[PDB]
């Protein structure tokens, strides 16, 4: 078995001329030459069996990615394994290659008005198609957004991933969350455990701001800090607003702060778009009923060069699944069952 930095990384006969990138969740990232397409690919190594959770996400995300097909989302070319659940020990995912993520660009290259427009665009179209699925991503951030040479975007890593349910989406004051803290909508930390589409919303919103200054809008320390950095710029929540939050605990801690009023985006961003700013303020609104959703947002005058609804697919029906009440052991055998179709013999 070919070898890398250590490790075995056993792709077979279809995959050669390895190549070390770096390590992701569960294991190390390769590319590989993909002997059957002529193409360099990307192939991350998995070994999730030891942990429920591990073995939830990976599950997650494998039935999410070979459901979706889209142009803005990343897809599995392959998955490789041993041909008995005794046997498996790893999964190998196969994937595009992509040079590099939005979170390595932002850390050293200044992102001209077009640029920021055409992945926003990009962004915004994947998460139509997501949504339009009745699911929620849950963790967008610049890293889990992939970049080749030609700034082609796709969204990537769905192990967060949930079927929205509005209905339950309220829990009480400070409970605690698994999603990147930058990138958390105010909500999280008063009364909503993330399962409606605006989560994501705000998401895009703070991805928004960090391509237009290279660095996060909201840079919280810690769980409640985040809320502290959220309200330094928005100011004080409205009388509405605060209305709308039922949660005693909640709103009492919000009627316990200094007034603050808030910054406007033209001083924040002085050299933004406009146009950028008034979809930005849409997004990063406090109240989740009333930020933008994403086929608004695809209609605001920022994306009008781009804008094209025949052009920006749904998913052909809503997606179903519990994965919290399944034991890793029972976890692996559905993995082995999902994976099966990559098999020489299917």
């Amino acid at each position: 078995p070919e070898m890398v930095r250590g490790q075995v990384f056993d792709v077979g006969p279809r995959y050669t001329n390895l190549s070390y990138i770096g390590e992701g969740a569960y294991g190390m990232v390769c590319s590989a030459y993909d002997n059957l397409n002529k193409v360099r690919v990307a192939i991350k190594k998995i070994s999730p069996f030891e942990h429920q959770t591990y073995c939830q996400r990976t599950l997650r995300e494998i039935k999410i990615l070979l459901r979706f097909r889209h142009e803005n989302i990343i897809g599995i070319n392959d998955i490789i394994r041993a041909p008995t659940i005794e046997q498996m020990k790893d999964v190998y995912i196969v994937q595009d290659l992509m040079e590099t993520d939005l979170y390595k660009l932002l850390k050293t290259q200044h992102l001209s008005n077009d640029h920021i427009c055409y992945f926003l665009y990009q962004i915004l179209r994947g998460l139509k198609y997501i949504h339009s699925a009745n699911v929620l991503h849950r963790d967008l951030k610049p890293s889990n957004l992939l970049l080749n040479t030609t700034c082609d975007l796709k969204i990537c890593d769905f192990g967060l991933a949930r079927v929205a349910d509005p209905d339950h989406d309220h829990t009480g004051f400070l409970t605690e969350y698994v999603a990147t803290r930058w990138y958390r909508a105010p909500e999280i930390m008063l009364n909503s455990k993330g399962y409606t589409k605006s989560i994501d919303i705000w998401s895009v919103g703070c991805i928004l701001a960090e391509m237009l200054s290279n660095r996060p809008i909201f840079p919280g320390k810690h769980y409640l800090d985040q809320l502290n950095h959220i309200l330094g710029i928005l100011g004080s929540p409205s009388q509405e607003d605060l209305n709308c939050i039922i949660n005693l605990k909640a709103r009492n801690y919000l009627l316990s702060l200094p007034h603050k009023n808030k910054v406007p985006w033209n001083r924040l961003f002085p050299n933004a778009d406009s146009k950028a700013l008034d979809l930005l303020d849409k997004m990063l609104t406090f109240n989740p009923h009333k930020r933008i959703e994403v086929e608004q947002a695809l209609a605001h005058p920022y994306l009008e060069q781009y804008y094209d609804p025949s052009n920006e697919p749904i998913a052909e029906a809503p997606f179903k699944f519990e994965l919290d009440d399944l034991p890793k052991e029972k976890l692996k055998e559905l993995i082995f069952e999902e994976t099966a179709r990559f098999q020489p013999g299917y």
